């Protein structure tokens, strides 16, 4: 069976750990320390075939690195998320973006944009605004929230199905 | 001297023509007929070096057309112009680019986003929201109007600039 490698990128506090530990063990993380990296395992079905997934929950610093480069070798697909309450956290997705593109030397890297924290009453960023990037870029966007685990496999499925699509 | 070929695209009736025309002869055309499709010659100096411009100004039918294609292949740089009342022919700036990112077989060519008629108070595309295009894009944006002349010089100017920086 096909085995994948998936990344998490994201700014600080955005919930890329929620997201992570949603999908793996089924309940939401509110105080996850913010420096654990590491990698989850989970077997799963997509479109009635099964995929071995190898997931990196990443968690480094501000700064380049060489581990950090490492990775994104190694990874196949990229989970892009932002906060949808966090500007920033979003204007900085781009530069995630071209961080892959530069270790990877490809703008065809499977990627999925991922808006975070879905159920909270307030955002900053518009989901028109999201849409348009996510097209832009020519990937898909999905809304979630690791709170409520509103469209949490759905992004990782999705992840996956654009790994597929690139490996064929 | 080096020579580039340019190709102006965008959707009929963005200003392709009017843009084309007052960089080449210094006036403002109100009624050029849509289906004159040229190339023009002209001579410039820019930051200090002299290239010499072969600028196709295009005017085809919304079809697939192995023509088009082979103007692409040739093209050394493109202007993509919209104008800031045709939210269509803004949405359309994508499409366009994927043909030539198609034809090129998807090369990192040199290209321009150009903001067409922005002398006109009946904008329905927001600055905000073509800046934020080319930002993903990875291209320069200008604002024009062939109208006034504001930005005529600067839009050509600027992609002969991405062209030497590419050839480079
Ligand atoms: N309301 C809401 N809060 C969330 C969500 N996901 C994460 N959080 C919160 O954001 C904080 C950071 O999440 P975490 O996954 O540790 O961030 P990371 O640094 O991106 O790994 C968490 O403690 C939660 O308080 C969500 O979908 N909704
Ligand atoms: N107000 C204004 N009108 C413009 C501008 N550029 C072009 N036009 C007008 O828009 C119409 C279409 O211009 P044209 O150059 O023929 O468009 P093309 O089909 O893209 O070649 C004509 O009536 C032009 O005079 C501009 O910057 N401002
Ligand atoms: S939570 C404490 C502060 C630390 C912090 O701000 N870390 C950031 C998080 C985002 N970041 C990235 O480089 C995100 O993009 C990544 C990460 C990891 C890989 Cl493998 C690939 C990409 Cl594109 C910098 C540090
Ligand atoms: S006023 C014109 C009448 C008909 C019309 O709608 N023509 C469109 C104009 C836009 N178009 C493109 O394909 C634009 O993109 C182009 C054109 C030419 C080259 Cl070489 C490269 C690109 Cl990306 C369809 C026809
Ligand atoms: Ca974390
Ligand atoms: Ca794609
Ligand atoms: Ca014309
Ligand atoms: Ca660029």
């Amino acid at each position: 069976m096909t085995e994948y490698k998936l990344v998490v990128v994201g700014a600080c506090g955005v919930g890329k750990s929620a997201l992570t530990i949603q999908l793996i063990q089924n309940h939401f993380v509110d105080e996850y320390d913010p420096t654990i990296e590491d990698s989850y395992r989970k077997q799963v079905v997509i479109d009635g075939e099964t995929s071995l997934l190898d997931i990196l929950d990443t968690a480094g610093q501000e700064e380049y690195s060489a581990m950090r480069d490492q990775y994104m070798r190694t990874g196949e697909g990229f989970l892009l998320v932002f906060a949808i309450n966090n500007t920033k956290s979003f204007e900085d997705i781009h530069h995630y973006r071209e961080q892959i593109k530069r270790v990877k030397d490809s703008e065809d890297v499977p990627m999925v944009l991922v808006g975070n924290k879905s159920d909270l009453p307030s955002r900053t960023v518009d989901t028109k605004q999201a849409q348009d990037l996510a097209r832009s870029y020519g990937i898909p966007f999905i809304e979630t929230s690791a709170k409520t685990r509103q469209g949490v496999d759905d992004a990782f499925y999705t992840l996956v199905r654009e790994i597929r699509k690139h490996k064929e």
